[PDB]
């Protein structure tokens, strides 16, 4: 686990911001279909004439969709054509951002953005940029006296969708893991990225997770061995591959999110059949009803004292890039290991 | 003025979007606008370096395309010009390649030379001709064609399960998309159709001008500002497709069963529907639609006094403040809403 950092605290996951091609319409469709609600919003009537984003939550799971507005974004225009829609950033809520920057700085980090506040009849937010793999930064967020609902500087939605009351709950809580694809050979330098300038600890296709000293972020890191390859020819390098999104009830959570018109990947029955014989002849029994997983296409991975149940959506875009995951803990720590191979 | 000899511009086959991601672009329409999965093209069916989602309600047809590689040239460009937005707008014809050679003659420019595509299903001869701004006139001349829609595109690859919940918009075909140019462009805009497709100028009753096939199936307003159109354009990067208009035979279940779904329109002031409540009064038509049920829904009513059209604008597809959609139906009208502006 190595050393307790003497100062800074990564909380946990603040939010994940996307940039896109339609903004508007991306929101559309993770409300729609993936069960958030629209939380905020800036752009043209907020004063914002360069970006617009629009803030969606559901449980702690904050998603932020944001597109350029003008013609010939250079930054914007470049990466969406680069990795088409995919995701920018991941925040994290912190406790002395200046201590973490300043540390991150000294062990090799580069900062994109010096330490900054922003406040409003709400109070006030302290944030700075850092860049990690690819073109993914993180984007510290550090709330002193802070009220209100998203961040300063981000009004009430717009907008709304009167479809959205009528569609059931899907009661996804908060971000699991975030995975990054690397290109071959720069696994170890992603990760190493974490242990020196974060000073997080490797926690628990090729694999290394990474963590924050308390555990409560963990961001795996892979390089291919291939669909790691594949992920980097279509991003175009190396970026987010999947978001895990927790829930404490799946076989809920995936009805609501089919009833909805969501899609996930394929099981074969033959899965099914293994499982429930290989679950005889153990300690560990699963709670959630058999047949129902089985239906759902839920898969299961079990140690001796817990199992974990995950699921895989459809990619979220045209190109092999970015998908979702929902999984749901009981007692284990693992990652889907055992179904991985089947 | 004269019928041209060969050749007819049937109908709109349909319109086709660049879009950033084509799959939630398809998901969109669907849902909130009530279109549904027809086609596919992308990596399973063969297609490597463009991704084609196609959806149909009633006639109409839309297209969602997406590069499906990094660094793609052309439609990267376009999307970090215009963003999400119209490329392409398919008409229907018959006689390809005299409309083609007529055009060519009179100096149209030819992005793509006629081609045949042929599938199990038949063949369908196409070609590309460019008007304003970024935007190409695909012909498509289908020689029995009995697919599910053209040559190489495919099932739907997947399937969306809320959509049979969710009710008939009962959009039936379109009636007119329209083209804003920058400054002093309408003139030029509009003559590529009157001199290379042979259109006539459309009459009926910001500048516009109003082009039309023979027939007059296709109506093609082109505007130019005084402004609104220049906006469009600041925000589109230059000329392109402001709005397209769907026809509906029935404007109340249409727009309810569209705000069920979640779409939202414009906002019209309550005394709108005081002051045509009052014109109505001393005037020749009568609006067979519920009025209360009307002014409810925010649709909006023009009237010369041989007929009416009733009419209503959704918000912006995108953010930036370029394309919208229109929900029109006509009793016995061919206008555009022009009361309105001013109403
Ligand atoms: C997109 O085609 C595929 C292939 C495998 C998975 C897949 C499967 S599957 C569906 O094939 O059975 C099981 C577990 C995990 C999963 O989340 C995993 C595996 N390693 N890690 C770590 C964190 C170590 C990277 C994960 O997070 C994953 C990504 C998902 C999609
Ligand atoms: C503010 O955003 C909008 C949206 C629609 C109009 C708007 C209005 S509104 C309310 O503002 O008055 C009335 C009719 C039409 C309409 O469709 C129209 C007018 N001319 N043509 C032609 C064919 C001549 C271009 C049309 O197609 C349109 C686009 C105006 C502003
Ligand atoms: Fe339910
Ligand atoms: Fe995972
Ligand atoms: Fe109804
Ligand atoms: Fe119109």
């Amino acid at each position: 686990k190595g050393p307790k950092p003497e100062r800074g605290r990564f909380l946990h996951f603040h939010s994940v911001t996307f940039w896109v091609g339609n903004a508007k319409q991306a929101a559309s469709f993770y409300c729609n279909k993936m069960g958030f609600e629209p939380l905020a919003y800036k752009g043209l009537e907020t004063g914002s004439r360069e970006v617009v984003s629009h803030v969606i939550k559901q449980g702690k799971i904050v998603f932020v969709l944001c597109s350029a507005l003008n013609p010939w974004n250079k930054e914007m225009g470049d990466h969406l054509v680069k990795h088409g829609d995919g995701v920018k950033d991941i925040a994290f809520e912190v406790e002395d951002c200046e201590h973490i920057v300043q540390k991150a700085r000294e062990r090799g980090a580069k900062i994109v953005r010096e330490p900054w506040v922003e406040e409003d009849k709400f109070g006030k937010v302290k944030f700075a940029v850092l860049q990690t793999y690819g073109d993914t930064t993180h984007t510290l967020v550090e709330k002193i006296n802070y009220t209100g609902r998203f961040l300063p500087g981000f009004e009430a939605p717009t907008y709304k969708d009167t479809l959205l009351p009528k569609l059931p709950s899907c009661n996804l809580e908060i971000i699991d893991h975030i995975v990054g694809n690397q290109p071959d050979q720069e696994m170890e330098s992603a990760s190493e990225w974490y242990l020196k300038n974060l000073q997080f600890h490797r926690f628990w296709l090729r694999s290394i997770v990474v963590a924050n000293y308390e555990e409560s972020i963990k961001m795996p890191i892979n390089e291919p061995a291939s669909q790691i390859q594949e992920y980097v020819d279509y991003n175009g390098g190396a970026g987010v591959q999947h978001i895990a999104l927790r829930t404490e009830d799946i076989i809920t959570t995936i009805r609501h999110l089919r009833e909805r018109g969501m899609e996930f990947l394929a099981v074969p029955s033959s899965y099914y059949r293994l499982l429930r014989e290989n679950l005889k002849t153990s300690k560990i029994q699963v709670k959630e009803n058999m047949d129902v997983l089985e239906e759902l296409k839920i898969l299961v991975d079990y140690d001796e004292k817990g199992y974990l149940l995950q699921i895989f959506t459809k990619p979220m875009q045209d190109r092999p890039t970015l998908f979702l995951e929902v999984i749901q803990r009981h007692n284990h720590q693992g990652f889907g290991a055992g179904n991985f191979n089947s």
